[PDB]
RNA sequence: CGAUAAAGAUGAGACGCGUUUUAGAGCUAGAAAUAGCAAGUUAAAAUAAGGCUAGUCCGUUAUCAACUUGAAAAAGUGGCACCGAGUCGGUGCUU
DNA sequence: TCTCATCTTTATGCG
DNA sequence: GCTGGAGTACAAACGT
DNA sequence: ACGTTTGTACTCCAGCG
C-alpha cells in the first residue's frame, strides 16, 4: 500500500524502466527463483532495461512477394507458349520443350541429348555460327521471308515473351521515324505553314544532340528555348516541345479556352483529351499535334535503337547485331595492340579471370564500368589508340547486349518483332495465322494494378470477384474478372470508416450529401440582428432554404455582402442588418453541384430531393476509378438521364479525396422522438438552430447513445491490434508494446498496487545511394557541372564536410564566391536558423560556410539584403531539387516578417512540450489501461496520471548537475535515464500544479511573449542553488500548499546512489528468428556439405546452391551416436540449430528429425528450446548469451564507478564545451589534477576482461597499445579509452581501434561450455526468474 | 476549415540486371607435365526448400522468459520492513 | 528502375 | 555497416 | 602412442537498380 511511481524511456531497440518512491528512492526486494537449483531467493532492485532487436517494416517482404509472383507469371506465359506450339511440335521434334526444361542438368541426368535446341552436335555448332546471338536470328526472322524452323520461330518469340519490356508508354510506338532533326524541321514546317504572323526559325540548330541529350528533361527544353530566337517555354512552339519529352504543358494560356486540356503522351488518357481540344479549337491543329508525337516518338526512340530503320523492321535487332559487330571488331584490334605493344600485360588482360580485365569482363564478376576502369589506364599508356577512348568516354567501348540500359526499352518494339514474325512465317504454318492474336495477347497481357492477385479466396492482399468460376487466361480475363467492382474494393479496402461508426464507409470529400451538410452546418452558425427585435435571432428553416437556393446555388461562393442584400434587402425588406456568426467570406461551398451544373446545363434535376442518390453515385464513380473506361462503364447506366456531349465532359471530370463522415451519420441515424436526421436538425430546429460538435455529445439527444453503441460494438481490440493500428515506424511501435508489458509486470510485481505518477519519454528515432541520385538530378536539373569539374566517389559521401560542398555549387552562402575543396579544417558547417532557437541538424537546416558572420547577424534568420541578393539563386536551387519549401521558406521568412518575439517563445517552449502525436498515443493507451473505474456522472476517476516529457529535461538535469552519461559503457544509461525521468517529472508535477494541461495527457482547463519566454527559458532553475546571483532556499516548497518538492541537502546523494547502484537489471530480450533460410547468393559447385541443394534433385556437389542457413533456435538434446565401427551408443549432450527451413519440419515431429539427424533415442522431455540471446551463467558471475548452436555473445555489464565516468566525459569533451569559461576552465583543472583515473579505468576494464571477458591475447595487446601512448594529451587517451570499452561491451563480438592499433573481434565457435551451466529464463522485467541447472540433465 | 510541400507506412501491377548448371565439338607441339596460339558478346532453366486450399494462390512483416489451465486470443502463478553495496548481500517479522 | 492507390504526420501561412 | 557462417592453417587436449 | 577432434587465429562474404 506504498504510494510509488514509475519512470519510461521509450526506444527503437531498448526501453528503460524504473520505479521511484516518494523519496526518489528506487526499492528492493526479494524475489523467488524457481527451477531445480539451489538458489530459491535473490534480492533485486526495481530498476532496469529492456534490450530488443529492431522492428523491420515489410517493404522487402512485399517486394519478395512481388518478385514472387512476377516469376510465376513469367513461367505461365512461357507455359501459354508451349500450349499453343505444341501440336505441331510434336510433329517436328516432340522432345524439344522436354530439352529446354532439362536445360539446367549434368549428363549423367539429362533423359536426352545434352544439345537444347536441335539435338545435335553438328546442327547446334551450324546453329551458334550462323546466329551467335539470339538478335541475329530476330533480325533474320524479321527480315528474312524463307520457311524457318519452327524450333527457331519459337526460341525468337519466346525470348520476346520472357523479356517484354516496359509498359511506361501507352498508345502505339512507330520505329520507322527515328531521326531527331528530320521530324523538328517538320514541326518547324508544320507551324509555319499554320503560323504565318510570327513563324519559327530553326536553322542550323544541332537538334539531334539538344533534344537526345543526357541531362534532364526540363533543362533540355530550356537549352532548346535558349538556343531559339525569340521564343518563350510557356510559348506554343515551347509547350509542344516540352509535350514531346513528355513534361505535362498547360495548353490553357496559350489558346484561352479556360480549361486545363493538359496532355501527355504516355497517358491513355491523351487520345480523348486530344478529341476534346479538337472540339474546343477546331481540327486545324491536327498535324501539328501529330508532329508533336513523332517527333516524341524521335526523341524516346533515338536513345536506344541508334541505327538506321529503312533498311529492316526490327530497329533493336539491329541495333544489338551492331553492338556485337563493334565489340568484334574493337577486341580485335585491342588484342593486336596489346599483343603489339604490351606483350607482357596480355595474361593479366585476356586470360586472367581475376582482374578486371577483358577475361574479368566475361568470364569474371567484374562489370562494365569496373572494365572500364582497369582498361583506360592500360589505353593511356598506349601510343596506339583514340577510337577506343573515345568510345569509353561514351560507354561504347566493348559493350554487351544484355547490359543494363535495356530497362529503357518499350514493349512496343518487341511487340513489332514478334508481329513482324508472325506476319513473315503465319502463310507457312497456319497455326501462327489462326493465334496471332493469341501470341500479342501474351506478350501484351499486363494485369491491371486495380485487379490483384487472381485469388480465389485463399488470399490476404486481394480486392477481386469473378463474373464466372472459370480459369483466369490471358484471352478471358475481362470476361471472367469483374473489373469495375475490384477496382471499386481497390478503392474501398484501404479508405477509412468514421470513427462514430466503426462499420460505415466514408463518403467522398465531394459529395452533395456532404456539401449540404457542411453548408447547412455553417448556416446555423449565421445569426442576424436587425431592428426592432429585442435580441439576436436564427433563420428559420424555410428562410434557411430560400438563402441556400438563391445565394448558394448562384454565387460560387458566398460573402455576407449578397446573402444580406438580396435575401434580407430584397426578399424579406430589410434594408440594413449586421450579420454575425461567420467570416466576410464563407467556407462551405456546394462546389459538385456548381460542378454538375456546368457539365449537365440543368439546374433543376440537380435541385430534385428525390433524384440526389443518383449523384451521390455519379460523384462516387468520379471518385473511385481513374482508368477512363471503368467510369465509361459505370455511366453507361446514368447516360440516357444526360447528353452524349454531357457525359463526356463528365467522364473527363475527376474529384480526388475522401472525407471522415459517413452516409448513415449525416442521413441515415434519427432520433427516437423527433424521427430527423442530424441533417434535417441542420435544416430546421425550431428556433434554437444548434450544430453537429455538440449534437454528437447531447445528452438530451439520442445520437450520443447510438455513436457510443457503434463504439463499444466489436469491443475495440486487443493490445497488439491497436497497437497496430497506430502510426509510426513498425520499430517504434515494437518498443511501445514493450513499454505497455513492462508497465503491466512492473503494477503485478508491487503487489498489484497502481502508481499515481507515470513518466514516459520517447527517443526521436541505403541512404547513400539517395545521396548520389539527388546530387546527379540537381546537376541535370540545372545544368550544373560540379560533377564535371571534379568527379568523387560514394564512400567518401560519409563525412558531411565533403557532402556539403559537393550539395552545393562549390561555394558557400550568402555571398557569390567560388570556394576550393583541398581546404578541409578551415571550412565550418552553419545552420539557417541557429542553434540557440532551434535543434535541427538535418542537410534540410544546414549549410557549409567559409565566413559565418555574412549572414547579417549572428542570431538570427539571414537578413534582408541577403534574401534580396541571393533569392534568385534559392529559387533555382529550389527548382533543381537541391533545397527544400522547408528551406525556401525558412530563409526567406525575413521578407515575411522574421522572428517575432512570440515565434522566439514558440522555438523556446517547442524544446519542454512534447506536441509529437505517437508520444500522445502511448500515453492515452497507458491512460486507459491504468484508469479504468467510473464514479457519479460518469467520470474517468484519473488515479494514475501520465506525463510526457522531452529529453531536453533529462540532459539538461544531466549535464548542469553532473550526472554525465557515456553511452560506451554500459546499458545502465537506459534505466539512469528512465529513474531521471521520473523523478523530473514528479518534480515537476510537484513543484508546478499549473502546467498539467502542458505535461500530462487529460482532460484539464488549466492554461505575453516575453513573460513566456522568462517562463520556459526558466523553468528547471528550482533544481539549482544558484540562479544566473539569486539564492533560492535549500528545500523547495509547492507554493499555495505545503509539500517538499525537492530538498538539496539529501535528494543529491539519493540520485548519485541510485547512479552509483551495481545491480541493474538489463536482459536482452530473447527472440525466435524470422526471415529468410540462407543468403541470397547462388555459389558454385564444390564437395562440402554446408551447401544446401536449391531444390529436391539439384545435388549441391553437382549443381551449386546456397551456403548460409540462419538458425532460428537452438535446442538442447541428450542422446546416444554411433561412434566406431561397431557402432556403440555414446551418450552426448548437444546444441543443434534448428533452422527456418528446417523449423516446420521439427516442429511436426521432434523425434523424427533428430533421428533423421543420428541421434538416437531422444527424450522428449528432455528437449529445450533455446532460442536467440538465451542466457547462461556459468561461474564467477560470467554470464553468456547464445547467438547460434556454435557462437556465443557476450552478457555482463561492467559497473564502473561514477566518478570515472564522469572524468571521462569530462576528459573527452562530450559535444564540445557549452558553458562559462570559468565552469569549463575548473572541469580542465579537475580534469588535469586525475590524469591517474585512466590507470585506474585501465585496471577496471583488465580486472573485468580477466574475470568475465576471456579475451588473453585482446588484452594483452590492449594493455601494449595503452603503454604505449602514455604521453599522448588527455583528451585522446579519453577518447581511445572510451573507444576501449567495445572490449567488455555487453553483445555481440566486435573490432575496436586504439589510436592507430586496431583490435579484431575475440569469438566463439564452441558452445560446449554452456551445457554444463545454469540456463537462466527471465521475465521481461528480469526480477522474475528461473534458473535451471544443465549439469543435472 | 480546406490548401501547399515533404517524409513515413501499407498494398498492387511491371521492367532491367546479377548468380548458378548446361549448350555454344578449342587447335598445335609433347609420353605427360606444360607451353604457344585461337576464342570470348548468346541461350535454356531456377531465383527462397516448398505447401494445399490446387489459386496465373501462398511462403522472408508483426507477436514470442519459465510453469499451469488451455482450441486459441490469452488467463493465472512468485510476503513485507530495515541496514548496507561490485552485479546484490545480511538481519528481523510473517505466511 | 518505373506506374498506381490509400492513410498519417510535420512544416508552411490564413483566421 | 553488422555479425554469424564458412574456409584454412595449426596446435593441443584426449580417447582408443 | 597415435589419431583426432577440438580450441584458437585469421580472412572473407553478405542480391541490386
Amino acid at each position: 500500500d506504498k504510494k510509488y511511481s514509475i519512470g519510461l524511456d521509450i526506444g527503437t531497440n531498448s526501453v528503460g524502466w524504473a520505479v521511484i518512491t516518494d523519496e526518489y528512492k528506487v526499492p528492493s526486494k526479494k524475489f523467488k527463483v524457481l527451477g531445480n537449483t539451489d538458489r530459491h531467493s535473490i534480492k533485486k532492485n526495481l530498476i532496469g532495461a529492456l534490450l530488443f532487436d529492431s522492428g523491420e517494416t515489410a517493404e522487402a517482404t512485399r517486394l519478395k512477394r512481388t518478385a514472387r509472383r512476377r516469376y510465376t507469371r513469367r513461367k505461365n506465359r512461357i507455359c501459354y507458349l508451349q500450349e499453343i506450339f505444341s501440336n505441331e511440335m510434336a510433329k517436328v521434334d516432340d522432345s524439344f520443350f522436354h530439352r529446354l526444361e532439362e536445360s539446367f542438368l549434368v549428363e549423367e541426368d539429362k533423359k536426352h541429348e545434352r544439345h537444347p535446341i536441335f539435338g545435335n552436335i553438328v546442327d547446334e555448332v551450324a546453329y551458334h555460327e550462323k546466329y551467335p546471338t539470339i538478335y541475329h536470328l530476330r533480325k533474320k526472322l524479321v527480315d528474312s521471308t524463307d520457311k524457318a524452323d519452327l524450333r527457331l520461330i519459337y526460341l525468337a518469340l519466346a525470348h520476346m515473351i520472357k523479356f517484354r519490356g516496359h509498359f511506361l508508354i501507352e498508345g502505339d510506338l512507330n520505329p520507322d521515324n527515328s531521326d531527331v532533326d528530320k521530324l523538328f524541321i517538320q514541326l518547324v514546317q508544320t507551324y509555319n505553314q499554320l503560323f504565318e504572323e510570327n513563324p519559327i526559325n530553326a536553322s542550323g540548330v544541332d537538334a539531334k544532340a539538344i533534344l537526345s541529350a543526357r541531362l534532364s528533361k526540363s533543362r533540355r527544353l530550356e537549352n532548346l528555348i535558349a538556343q531559339l530566337p525569340g521564343e518563350k517555354k510557356n510559348g506554343l512552339f515551347g509547350n509542344l516541345i516540352a509535350l514531346s519529352l513528355g513534361l505535362t504543358p498547360n495548353f490553357k494560356s496559350n489558346f484561352d479556352l479556360a480549361e486545363d486540356a493538359k496532355l501527355q503522351l504516355s497517358k491513355d488518357t491523351y487520345d480523348d483529351d486530344l478529341d476534346n481540344l479538337l472540339a474546343q479549337i477546331g481540327d486545324q491543329y491536327a498535324d501539328l499535334f501529330l508532329a508533336a508525337k513523332n517527333l516524341s516518338d524521335a526523341i524516346l526512340l533515338s536513345d536506344i535503337l541508334r541505327v538506321n530503320t529503312e533498311i529492316t523492321k526490327a530497329p533493336l535487332s539491329a541495333s544489338m547485331i551492331k553492338r556485337y559487330d563493334e565489340h568484334h571488331q574493337d577486341l580485335t584490334l585491342l588484342k593486336a595492340l596489346v599483343r603489339q605493344q604490351l606483350p607482357e600485360k596480355y595474361k593479366e588482360i585476356f586470360f586472367d579471370q581475376s582482374k578486371n580485365g577483358y577475361a574479368g569482363y566475361i568470364d569474371g564478376g567484374a562489370s562494365q564500368e569496373e572494365f572500364y576502369k582497369f582498361i583506360k589506364p592500360i589505353l593511356e599508356k598506349m601510343d596506339g589508340t583514340e577510337e577506343l577512348l573515345v568510345k569509353l568516354n561514351r560507354e561504347d567501348l566493348l559493350r554487351k547486349q544484355r547490359t543494363f540500359d535495356n530497362g529503357s526499352i518499350p514493349h512496343q518494339i518487341h511487340l513489332g518483332e514478334l508481329h513482324a514474325i508472325l506476319r513473315r512465317q503465319e502463310d507457312f504454318y497456319p497455326f501462327l495465322k489462326d493465334n496471332r492474336e493469341k501470341i500479342e495477347k501474351i506478350l501484351t497481357f499486363r494485369i491491371p494494378y486495380y485487379v490483384g492477385p487472381l485469388a480465389r479466396g485463399n488470399s490476404r492482399f486481394a480486392w477481386m470477384t469473378r463474373k464466372s468460376e472459370e480459369t483466369i487466361t490471358p484471352w478471358n480475363f475481362e470476361e471472367v474478372v469483374d473489373k469495375g467492382a475490384s477496382a471499386q474494393s481497390f478503392i474501398e479496402r484501404m479508405t477509412n470508416f468514421d470513427k462514430n461508426l466503426p462499420n460505415e464507409k466514408v463518403l467522398p470529400k465531394h459529395s452533395l450529401l456532404y456539401e449540404y451538410f457542411t453548408v447547412y452546418n455553417e448556416l446555423t452558425k449565421v445569426k442576424y440582428v436587425t431592428e426592432g427585435m429585442r435580441k439576436p435571432a436564427f433563420l428559420s428553416g424555410e428562410q434557411k432554404k430560400a438563402i441556400v437556393d438563391l445565394l448558394f446555388k448562384t454565387n460560387r461562393k458566398v460573402t455576407v455582402k449578397q446573402l444580406k442584400e438580396d435575401y434580407f434587402k430584397k426578399i424579406e425588406c430589410f434594408d440594413s442588418v449586421e450579420i454575425s456568426g461567420v467570416e466576410d467570406r464563407f467556407n462551405a461551398s456546394l462546389g459538385t453541384y456548381h460542378d454538375l451544373l456546368k457539365i449537365i446545363k440543368d439546374k433543376d434535376f440537380l435541385d430534385n430531393e428525390e433524384n440526389e442518390d443518383i449523384l451521390e453515385d455519379i460523384v462516387l464513380t468520379l471518385t473511385l476509378f481513374e482508368d477512363r473506361e471503368m467510369i465509361e462503364e459505370r455511366l453507361k447506366t446514368y447516360a440516357h438521364l444526360f447528353d452524349d456531349k454531357v457525359m463526356k465532359q463528365l467522364k473527363r471530370r475527376r474529384y480526388t479525396g475522401w472525407g471522415r463522415l459517413s452516409r448513415k451519420l449525416i442521413n441515415g441515424i434519427r432520433d427516437k422522438q423527433s424521427g430527423k436526421t442530424i441533417l434535417d436538425f441542420l435544416k430546421s430546429d425550431g428556433f434554437a438552430n444548434r450544430n453537429f460538435m455538440q449534437l454528437i455529445h447531447d445528452d438530451s439527444l439520442t445520437f450520443k447513445e447510438d455513436i457510443q453503441k457503434a463504439q463499444v460494438s466489436g469491443q475495440g481490440d486487443s493490445l497488439h491490434e491497436h497497437i497496430a493500428n497506430l502510426a509510426g515506424s513498425p520499430a517504434i511501435k515494437k518498443g511501445i508494446l514493450q513499454t505497455v508489458k513492462v508497465v503491466d509486470e512492473l503494477v503485478k510485481v508491487m503487489g498489484r498496487h497502481k502508481p499515481e505518477n507515470i513518466v514516459i519519454e520517447m527517443a526521436r528515432e541505403k541512404n547513400s545511394r539517395e545521396r548520389m541520385k539527388r546530387i546527379e538530378e540537381g546537376i541535370k536539373e540545372l545544368g550544373s557541372q560540379i560533377l564535371k569539374e571534379h568527379p568523387v566517389e560514394n564512400t567518401q559521401l560519409q563525412n558531411e564536410k565533403l557532402y556539403l560542398y559537393y550539395l552545393q555549387n562549390g561555394r558557400d552562402m550568402y555571398v557569390d564566391q567560388e570556394l576550393d575543396i583541398n581546404r578541409l579544417s578551415d571550412y565550418d558547417v552553419d545552420h539557417i536558423v541557429p542553434q540557440s532557437f532551434l535543434k535541427d541538424d538535418s542537410i534540410d537546416n544546414k549549410v557549409l560556410t567559409r565566413s559565418d558572420k555574412n549572414r547579417g547577424k549572428s542570431d538570427n534568420v539571414p537578413s534582408e539584403e541577403v534574401v534580396k541578393k541571393m533569392k534568385n539563386y534559392w529559387r533555382q536551387l529550389l527548382n533543381a531539387k537541391l533545397i527544400t519549401q522547408r528551406k525556401f521558406d525558412n530563409l526567406t521568412k525575413a521578407e515575411r516578417g522574421g522572428l517575432s518575439e512570440l515565434d522566439k517563445a514558440g522555438f523556446i517552449k517547442r524544446q519542454l512540450v512534447e506536441t509529437r502525436q505517437i508520444t500522445k498515443h502511448v500515453a492515452q493507451i497507458l491512460d486507459s489501461r491504468m484508469n479504468t473505474k467510473y464514479d457519479e456522472n460518469d467520470k474517468l476517476i484519473r488515479e494514475v496520471k501520465v506525463i510526457t516529457l522531452k529529453s531536453k529535461l533529462v540532459s539538461d538535469f544531466r549535464k548542469d548537475f553532473q550526472f554525465y552519461k557515456v553511452r560506451e559503457i554500459n546499458n545502465y544509461h537506459h534505466a539512469h535515464d528512465a529513474y531521471l525521468n521520473a523523478v523530473v517529472g514528479t518534480a515537476l508535477i510537484k513543484k508546478y500544479p499549473k502546467l498539467e494541461s502542458e505535461f500530462v495527457y487529460g482532460d484539464y482547463k488549466v492554461y505575453k511573449a516575453t513573460a513566456k519566454y522568462f517562463f520556459y527559458s526558466n523553468i528547471m532553475n528550482f533544481f539549482k542553488t544558484e540562479i544566473t546571483i539569486r539564492k533560492r532556499p535549500l528545500i523547495e516548497t509547492n507554493g499555495e500548499t505545503g509539500e517538499i518538492v525537492w530538498d538539496k541537502g539529501r535528494d543529491f546523494a539519493t540520485v548519485r546512489k541510485v547512479l552509483s547502484m551495481p545491480q541493474v537489471n538489463i536482459v536482452k530480450k530473447t527472440e525466435v528468428q524470422t526471415g529468410g533460410f540462407s543468403k541470397e547468393s547462388i555459389l558454385p559447385k564444390r564437395n562440402s556439405d554446408k551447401l544446401i541443394a536449391r531444390k529436391k534433385d539439384w545435388d549441391p556437389k553437382k549443381y551449386g546452391g546456397f551456403d548460409s542457413p540462419t538458425v532460428a533456435y537452438s535446442v538442447l538434446v541428450v542422446a546416444k551416436v554411433e561412434k566406431g565401427k561397431s557402432k556403440k551408443l555414446k551418450s552426448v549432450k548437444e546444441l543443434l540449430g534448428i533452422t527456418i527451413m528446417e523449423r516446420s519440419s521439427f516442429e511436426k515431429n521432434p523425434i523424427d528429425f533428430l533421428e533423421a539427424k543420428g541421434y538416437k533415442e531422444v527424450k522428449k522431455d528432455l528437449i529445450i528450446k533455446l532460442p536467440k540471446y538465451s542466457l547462461f551463467e556459468l561461474e564467477n558471475g560470467r554470464k553468456r548469451m547464445l547467438a547460434s548452436a556454435g557462437e556465443l555473445q557476450k552478457g555482463n555489464e561492467l559497473a564502473l564507478p561514477s566518478k570515472y565516468v564522469n572524468f571521462l566525459y569530462l576528459a573527452s569533451h562530450y559535444e564540445k564545451l557549452k558553458g562559462s569559461p570559468e565552469d569549463n576552465e575548473q572541469k580542465q583543472l579537475f580534469v588535469e589534477q586525475h590524469k591517474h583515473y585512466l590507470d585506474e579505468i585501465i585496471e577496471q576494464i583488465s580486472e573485468f576482461s580477466k574475470r568475465v571477458i576471456l579475451a588473453d591475447a585482446n588484452l594483452d595487446k590492449v594493455l601494449s597499445a595503452y603503454n604505449k601512448h602514455r604521453d599522448k594529451p588527455i583528451r585522446e587517451q579519453a577518447e581511445n579509452i572510451i573507444h576501449l570499452f567495445t572490449l567488455t561491451n555487453l553483445g555481440a563480438p566486435a573490432a575496436f581501434k586504439y589510436f592507430d592499433t586496431t583490435i579484431d573481434r575475440k569469438r566463439y565457435t564452441s558452445t560446449k561450455e554452456v551445457l554444463d551451466a545454469t540456463l537462466i529464463h527471465q521475465s521481461i522485467t528480469g526480477l522474475y526468474e528461473t534458473r535451471i541447472d544443465l549439469s543435472q540433465l
